[PDB]
Formats: C-alpha cells, structure tokens, sequence
C-alpha cells in the first residue's frame, strides 16, 4: 500500500519502520525540523537535554519498546538499570528531609512499615496478581488496605514520576496491570544516545526499507472519500495514501478531519475527543559538578512539595554531558487547575533541591514545562481511547492512544504494535 504518516514522534517513527519492513510505501511529514517529538535530544550548553522523555525507557531493555525495536531490527544498546531507590525522612514521623534522610530500594518499601503491615502487603502481593483490585482510585485502594500514610507518599511519588498523576487520579486496575508489566518485561534502563539513539535507530530501517522522511512540512487536511481516508495534504500539497497513520492524538487528528466529521453520524467520536485529558509536568534540568543520584536508576523522592523523583542518565552514558560534570534532570507532576501557575510550581520544585541535595554542587541548566498540546501524555495514563476513527483506513498512534497498562512509551510501542495487528 501507499501509507503516510502524520508527524515523526516516536509513535510514527515506529509505525513508519514496521510499515516498510511490511513492503508498504511510506512518507513521514514531520512539521519541526528534526524529528522525534517529544523524544529526542537537544543540544543545550555541552549537555545532550531532550525535548521531553528523561532518556529512560520504563522496562528498559524486556519492554514492547526494546522488542518493538528487535522486531524492525533497529539497532540500538539498551542498559538495564540499577534498581530504583527512594528517599525518605531519617525518622518516621518527620514530614521531609529538613532533619535528614535516608535511602531504601524501591522493592524494600514495606520495610517502613510495621510488621503487621509488612506481611499484609506480602500477602497482597501474591494475592493481586490474579485477583485484580478494580473500581476505584489507587490512593483509595492503598487506604483501605493499610492506614499508614508512607504508603500514600510513596504512591503519590509513583505515580507523579511514571504517568504525572497523582494516586487518587489513577484506576487501580490500571496500576496493577502496569505492576504486571514490571513482572513481565523487568526495570527501567537507559538507551547509549539518549533519547536520540532511539530516533535515529528507527530513522536507520526505515531509509534502508525505502521509506522516506519530510521535515519541515505541516499536514493541514486529511482527505475523506466516503468515509475512508484518501491521503493528506502537507504543505499544500495532495499526497494520496491507502493508509494515514497519524501521530498527532485524536483531538488533533480530528481538526485535520473537521470537513468530514459530523457531529450526528460521529457522535460517540465527538464526545470521546472532548473528554480526552493531557497530563502536565515541569523538568528541571542540572548540571552537577558531582553525582546527585549515583546510579543508574530512578530517586523516587515521596517527602517534597512537587519533585517526584529524578534520574542520572550520566551514569550510564557520560557523552550526554560535558566532562566531569553529569546531568541530573528532575520531574514534578503538575495538576490541570496549576498550569496557569507555573511559576509558583517552578518555585516550589526549586525550594526542593534543597532539601533533595543539600550542600552538593549544582547548578539548574534549564527548566522546561509540558502541558496541553505539547503534554506529557495526550491523554492521562488510564484513559486512553483505542487507535481507531470514524474514517476507514486512519489510525492514531503516540501518547494519546496508548495500549492499557504500559507506562509512557511502552504504551506508546503496544498501541503501534495493535495498529500494526489491524
Ligand atoms: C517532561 C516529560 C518527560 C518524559 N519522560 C519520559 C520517560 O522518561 N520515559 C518515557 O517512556 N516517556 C517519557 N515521556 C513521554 C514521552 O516523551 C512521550 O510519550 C512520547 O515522546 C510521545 O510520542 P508520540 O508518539 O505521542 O509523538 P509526539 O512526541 O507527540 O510527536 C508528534 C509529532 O507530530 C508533529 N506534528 C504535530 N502536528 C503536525 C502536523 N500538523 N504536521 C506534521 N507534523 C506534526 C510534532 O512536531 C511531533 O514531532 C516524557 C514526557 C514528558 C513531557
């Protein structure tokens, strides 16, 4: 088939790669001038930033990204990380690290609990696996289990740093299938490039498949005949296609379609895209003169006003910074109601380096925000809608229509892989 694809972030990327492995005839249009979306690196001070991702994948090298990219025989070292670990007050009882902290690993998190708890979430652990809690907010599950509050904390810290959510505003069936996944396909790793070497990687299959890739061009219209998608047109010029892969979520897929929608005969399609919902972040990056995490994993930080964690990609591939310095990059969740106010967001995750790493050498290189239509996610973890529209022959792939129970871009990778089945 002739098949064109909407936008070069990765959930395109990875459709145009399998796509021309499959023998089809493939035209990515990216608007930007590079490619990658909100998946790639940039260049800022001698340091290799991104323009998104913290150049981590959530199940590193066992996960649907890394077999996605085995699967288009893309060639790229994915490093398994060191387990993640969390900081906690020296004493339980104090509400943050202002009187010290302490380290645990990350699969040690009962061991702050009392020993009644400890073996209740022992038993849990077996028990959750086939017997799936359902029905209500993770927080509200985690509370009616066990009354201690650290365990709120560190949900909390979770889920901020992996989907920026809070706990109350997660399914808990949706956290448990990603629980799953961690059983499945394993922890967190780092690929050699960042971000980039993912990118490029994919960008090497699909030129030696015969695919090719425009930047610089902005898709303006998805062309409709009789309810099937006929091509697009990009820059204004037509490009016919059997197939449209779009990489831009729905509600932007939809504006491209808004000549061919009705909002009598599409209905369902209009009321979906308007309860779509984009998660939101802020990332402070640094540039530290010594190591702030010493490893390669993530610091989960469950005792701060908004940091939710950070990560140290140096640690596993010190290009990505100037010599002996390496780039500590930081996450905040940040709720809908507090976009309009960034910058007292900002000023609190500030006051939280602080506290994090007192008296260590640093400076922040850069803060970047993330909301609305250049998001963290397109639509919250545990929302997502499927990949299909009203229009035969048009997908959508990326962020905004992940498959369930992957975090981030492993959801991203099984939403393709479903689109690809189809
Ligand atoms: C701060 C932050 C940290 C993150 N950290 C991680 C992480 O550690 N691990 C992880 O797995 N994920 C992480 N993510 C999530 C990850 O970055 C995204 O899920 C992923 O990059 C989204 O990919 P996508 O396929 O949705 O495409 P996108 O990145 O959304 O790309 C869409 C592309 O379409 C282009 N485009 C838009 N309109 C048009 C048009 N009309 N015509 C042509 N092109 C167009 C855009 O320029 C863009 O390149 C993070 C996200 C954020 C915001």
């Amino acid at each position: 088939m002739k098949t064109v694809v909407i936008g070069a972030g990765l959930g395109g990327l990875l459709s145009a790669a399998r796509l021309s492995k499959a023998g089809h005839e493939v035209e990515v249009f990216e608007r930007l001038p590079i490619t990658g979306g909100r998946f790639t690196n940039l260049s800022y001070k001698g340091f290799q930033l991104s323009s998104g991702a913290f150049h981590m994948l959530p199940n590193g090298p066992g996960g649907p990204l890394a077999c996605f990219l085995k699967e288009v025989e893309a060639s790229v070292n994915i490093v398994r990380s060191e387990m993640t670990t969390v900081r906690v007050p020296l004493k339980k009882g104090n509400p943050d690290y202002v009187k010290g902290f302490k380290d645990i690993s990350f699969n040690d998190f009962p061991s702050l609990l009392s020993y009644k708890d400890r073996m209740k979430i022992a038993l849990l652990i077996v028990s959750t696996r086939k017997n799936r809690p359902s029905g209500s907010s993770l927080q509200a599950w985690i509370k009616s289990q066990v009354s201690d509050e650290w365990l709120i904390k560190f949900a909390d810290s979770f889920c901020g740093w992996a989907l920026s959510l809070k706990s109350d505003e997660v399914p808990v069936e949706e956290v448990f299938e990603i629980i799953e996944n961690m059983y499945r396909f394993g922890g967190t790793g780092i690929p050699e490039g960042g971000c980039k070497g993912i990118i490029d990687a994919l960008e090497t299959v699909i030129s030696a498949n015969g695919g090719k890739i425009h930047t610089g061009q902005e898709v303006s219209k998805i062309l409709i005949e009789n309810g099937k998608a006929a091509g697009i047109i990009a820059d204004d010029r037509i490009h016919d296609a059997d197939l449209v892969i779009s990489n831009l979520g729905h509600a932007a897929t939809a504006v491209l379609c808004s000549e061919a929608l009705s909002k009598e005969a599409d209905a369902a399609y209009f009321k979906m895209v308007g309860t779509l919902q984009p998660s939101a972040g802020i990332k402070i990056c640094l540039a530290a003169d010594e190591p702030l995490v010493g490893h390669t994993g993530v610091l989960l930080t469950p005792y701060t006003r908004r940091i939710n964690g950070v990560n140290e990609v140096t640690q596993a591939d010190p290009e990505l910074a100037p010599p002996g310095k390496h780039l500590t990059m930081c996450h905040q969740y940040v709720a809908p109601e507090n976009v309009k106010n960034l910058e007292s967001e900002i000023e609190m995750g500030l006051e939280d380096l602080k506290e994090i790493f007192p008296g260590k050498r640093y400076e922040v290189l850069l803060i970047q925000s993330y909301h609305d239509e250049w998001p963290v996610n397109r639509a919250a973890s545990g929302t997502d809608p499927g990949n299909e529209t009203p229009f035969s022959g048009l997908y959508v792939v990326g962020d905004g229509a992940k498959g369930k129970g992957g975090i981030e871009v492993e959801g991203v990778a099984l939403g393709v892989m479903s689109v690809m089945e189809k």
